[PDB]
């Protein structure tokens, strides 16, 4: 039923399917082990992740992974984004196979790595490591914003970790104009994905490179908190009062006051004066090499 | 978890069991032994070579995860690499028969010792005492900048060699940060927790800059040539002489600046102390300028 594709097909023979690894807004995504995934590397197994679509899918739910499968081809790779591997479409269920990140979403491997309960961590990140995180994750969405991609939903659910500690942007090709959004629905861990919507998108459903800066902000504020959640306890409702006011977050502690002021500046009223990815790469590729790493 | 009935291997760090021959015990543990052994052909080049050296291994009660202890501490050292300051890994038996880590033998023991062994009525002069603390900031330099965290930096875990060099021991050593029993002596009858710096005390919060807190102890413990800090005071005394801020006094034969360098590595505030690299660029200085 689907056009092949030469460029990234694989044999359904050459995957190995494994254990899930989704129900978290990325569909059901599996682990697996693809043979020979490289013409000069047919000898060697790789670890992947696979999409693919469930028992009672609609020819809709079947049309949205075609176009994100063809959005990422288009988009094309970089170190941190999750990148297309290749794709199983003919005789058989569609697969897509994509970047595997053993050490799973931001939000997660931030939590496990805070400091010991008075919870007892095996790793601890110093602020060398945290600020190298947010470079990177600016640096996957200067590209993505290279490429006119617009995220819409930036946060630390959607970075991955890699075994290597390298930080992943997924779901950048998630299909788009669902901006039926029901403010309401609550995220797998159950936090609402307003509150990291700028107000032009919330309000005017705006979405632009600047309302997905204005996300950033919110990400740095979980990344300096250890995966903290913004606005706990706060409804849909009272969170709109909040930024109609021009509420902003406070200063997480064990934060530089420029690292604050950067947040500040991402968090601007007027979308035009806010940084740019680009601006914010230059920034957080300076204050890298400054931050001590406690050496 | 396979290290059951087999280990991984490693032809870049085996060594054949015929070329080892143990010999007297050098220390115990509750994980493990430490026996002398003389190493026949360690070095490429010198198949003839017997090499003196100290080798890691379990006891006969020790469990599944004594063994993965023991692993992760060789390859910590493997990951960690060589310097001239820190035990450094040599060689390991990991097939057919007892896991047995090789790394370097120090015949003069640790460093509470040989200073002890020394005191004034070959005495060491104010130079080497010096000497001696930009050695340890230097192996403790190489290991922050590999990331490692001692946790437990103090005299009695620096060693001393035959060319009286100074070498920290088990910073490769897994430990778990939360099991630890304020009230358990040393072997020597003293409480770790001297060493401790106030935010690790508390929060279990370990860095490179708690680090600097026990090295600062163990500045201490060299200018008064292998003195015990806070005799007599149990756990709880301790807790409450941090809270108030209090801070061991300046040993005899000790100038303003060593004393200085002491009570800024015990700043209450971490980030107020100095790093490693900057303790090493210090002691550099004054150990030219030392008599
Ligand atoms: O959930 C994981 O652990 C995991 C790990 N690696 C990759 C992914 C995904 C890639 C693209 C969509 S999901 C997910
Ligand atoms: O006790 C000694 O003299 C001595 C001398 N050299 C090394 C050691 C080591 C023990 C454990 C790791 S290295 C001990």
């Amino acid at each position: 039923e689907l056009p092949e594709d030469p460029r990234w097909e694989l044999p359904r023979d050459r995957l190995v399917l494994g254990k899930p690894l989704g129900e978290g807004a990325f569909g059901q995504v599996v682990l697996a082990e693809a043979i020979g995934l490289d013409k000069d590397k047919p000898n060697r197994v790789t670890k992947v992740a696979v999409k693919m679509l469930k028992s009672d899918a609609t020819e809709k739910d079947l049309s949205d992974l075609i176009s994100e499968m063809e959005m990422m081809k288009m988009i094309g790779k970089h170190k941190n984004i999750i990148n297309l591997l290749g794709a199983c479409t003919q005789d058989g269920p569609l697969y897509v196979i994509v970047e595997y990140a053993s050490k799973g979403n931001l939000r997660e491997y931030l939590q496990a790595r805070r400091p010991p309960g008075l919870h007892n961590p095996e790793e601890q990140l110093s602020s060398k490591d945290l600020v190298s995180c947010a470079y990177q994750v600016a640096r996957g969405m200067e590209y993505l914003a290279s490429k006119k991609c617009i995220h819409r939903d930036l946060a630390a659910r959607n970075v991955l970790v890699t075994e290597d500690n390298v930080m992943k942007i997924a779901d950048f090709g998630l299909a788009r104009d669902i901006h039926h959004i029901d403010y309401y629905k609550k995220t797998t861990n159950g936090r609402l994905p307003v509150k990291w919507m700028a107000p032009e998108a919330l309000f005017d459903r705006i979405y632009t490179h600047q309302s997905d800066v204005w996300s950033f902000g919110v990400l740095l504020w979980e990344i300096f908190t250890l995966g903290g959640s913004p606005y706990p306890g706060v409804p849909v409702e009272e969170l709109f009062k909040l930024l109609k006011e021009g509420h902003r977050m406070d200063k997480p502690s064990n934060c530089t006051n420029e690292l604050y002021m950067m947040m500040r500046d991402c968090w601007h009223a007027v979308p035009s004066q806010r940084p740019t990815f680009k601006q914010l790469v230059e920034d957080l590729d300076r204050i890298v090499a400054l931050t001590s790493n406690q050496e």
